[PDB]
């Protein structure tokens, strides 16, 4: 393989959302230590040619904004070069099922129009040629293998897996607020806000410093999940030092992780700027997901 | 005199913040014009709807904070225990300089006085009444509500008596920092105009040079130099960028939510292009003060300015 495709309401433009989207898988990647050659948006989908695509796959699931991933091959756009390179994708995900005789389909897309073969010829020659070199059966309902083809601008990405991400929206989509960490809960705060593509810079407040370490600890976690932020942990020592913060970073709003009156009149009044609760104004269900996904 | 009152706030106006972090923001745009302009000060206070800066150099105080958006008008002032006597007296005072300084036999005067808080005994009117006839009976003078070459001016809260003669016309406007942040590309007269009007709206504004090291930016950093006079709460930085990147990165860095040009119409195509394109290369809204804005409104201001 030699690339991933990264597909994808927001208040930001298709343009701004796609430009931001890449910044935060740029910055994923480089963070994590993955290899990649370039990174590029063309026809409603983003595009990294890398030659580590199953690591850079990993890494972009928890980058917001995206939708599903697909690490991939990119060939030449001629039925030949897309019949011999679906069969050695297949070939390889066989091994890996493990069966005699592997059920399986073809599900083909052209982006763009330039090629000759429609998508319904493209998927009956591709499967009549695995099926003259390999034992398998078409089934369209159950199969142990798809073999996905998009072709665009006269190239064919051919894939075997279709990785869901996170969805959300891109961070940085959505303004820069704070988060005031200090436990799992106001910590969980700031990742479903990360994931309405909130850029945030988390804050823990206090002279007193037994709770730093734990406190580091679970930011540490909430990291992954910070693509496209500067994702350094602020100390205040004093309730000063978050005004100026708020006021130096440009901060329009601020986050906590009180739970479900007395407090939000308090905190109203105490900050410049809207103080809001993810876990108190979000559903209890989507919350629920959100925790059963993150294993908590 | 031993203070400067600040006043501010006006019918139909529309700030998007809450009294409270409006006097927070405006009182620490006052220090920090006054501490710029080393003008020693004691104190300085909200209360009441009102601003009260505690200071021995209030007529240099008051001459600063004209330049200080938000502020309605300025009273360089007397403060006094409120009773009746002390009133008079102060009042009488403060007469005669400013009758001294208008230099007529007979001036013109009126009294006008405002109850902030209610505990002194006689309402707004009855205090008129009695300091003006204080005043009648010890200097040759007439009373016109109309035309008046001296007011008397009298503010009591909290037991205390605020007598003026001075009321000084502010910038009006809101105060910086209370609209948030923007940057405002800086190249020219216009542009500086451009910045100035977003200022007075409660714009906190980074100003940036799009260019190299020439004599354009010496004459920028001039036409700055005029302008960080009405920035007081801002860093007030000019900042030079060298490409594009520069200026993108400035925007992410400091949560900057707009971006301000000093565009014109006569500057535009029937296509508005630069319009378009600007809403394109841009990731944060771009506003034209000089175009969006009134044009009776913009003479004004930069009538007041002397342009």
């Amino acid at each position: 393989m030699n690339v991933v495709i990264v597909r994808y309401k927001s208040r930001q433009t298709r343009s701004w959302f796609e430009k931001i989207l890449m910044n935060n898988i740029r910055e994923a990647l480089v963070t994590e230590e993955v290899p990649y050659k370039e990174i590029f948006s063309r026809h409603g989908r983003i595009i990294v040619k890398t030659n580590s695509p199953k690591e850079a796959a990993n890494v972009l699931v928890r980058v917001f904004g995206i939708v599903s991933i697909s690490p991939a091959m990119e060939v030449e756009a001629s039925l030949e070069k897309i019949n011999r390179t679906a069969l050695l994708m297949f070939r390889k995900k066989a091994k890996e099922v493990g069966k005699e005789r592997p059920k399986f389909r073809v599900t083909a897309r052209r982006i763009t129009k330039e090629f000759p073969l429609d998508s319904l010829e493209i998927q009956a020659k591709v499967g009549e040629y695995i099926l003259n070199n390999e034992n398998c059966e078409v089934d369209l309902k159950n199969y142990d293998i798809e073999i996905g083809i998009e072709i665009m601008q006269g190239k064919a990405y051919i894939y075997t897996e279709k990785i869901k991400g996170w969805g959300g929206l891109p961070i940085g989509t959505e303004g820069r607020m704070i988060g005031i960490l200090h436990d799992e809960l106001s910590a969980l705060a700031i990742f479903l806000m990360m994931k309405r593509g909130v850029e945030v810079i988390p804050v823990y407040i206090g002279k007193d410093d037994k709770n730093l370490e734990k406190v580091r600890s679970l930011w540490n976690l909430l990291k992954r999940y910070s693509y496209g932020s500067k994702g350094f942990l602020v100390v205040a020592e004093s309730f000063d030092r978050v005004l100026k913060l708020i006021r130096d970073f440009g901060v329009k709003g601020v986050i906590k992780g009180l739970r479900p009156v007395s407090e939000i009149t308090e905190d109203f009044k105490m900050f410049p700027v809207p103080v809001y609760y993810p876990l108190i104004a979000l559903p209890e269900e989507y919350i629920k997901s959100v925790k059963e996904r993150l294993g908590l």
